[PDB]
């Protein structure tokens, strides 16, 4: 048959496959099962992102910082914040030294699109 290949790191965070939306914390419990899974949620109210993602048996969550018109956590930002979970997700670096936790995979929002 045929497939495609295309920059799938610039598409938009609205069409992430790990773009969940605001949805509450116990929906978000039953997408992380591993280490190293991962998606993001946006704020009740506030327009902020947060990623969450699971090491140990906790399922962290970390409130994307922007600043420098980039987006970023600990070490570097990129203009996108698929743009920079694809570089952790790439470079295998850890989101915060006080955690280490690494990002594995994504987890999609259900069968339902993608």
């Amino acid at each position: 048959g045929s497939s495609g290949s295309s920059g799938e790191v610039q598409k938009p965070l609205h069409e992430q496959l790990w773009y969940h939306g605001a949805i509450p914390r116990a929906e978000v419990a039953e997408l992380l099962v591993h280490s190293g899974d991962f998606l993001v949620r946006e704020s009740q109210g506030k327009q902020e992102y947060v990623l969450s993602v699971l090491w140990d048996g906790l399922p962290r969550h970390f409130i994307i910082q922007s600043l420098d018109n980039l987006y970023r956590l600990e070490g570097e930002g990129f203009p996108s914040i698929p743009l920079l979970i694809d570089h952790l997700l790439s470079t295998q670096q850890p989101l915060t030294k006080k955690s280490g936790v690494v990002l594995h995979r994504a987890v999609p929002s259900g069968p339902s699109s993608g």
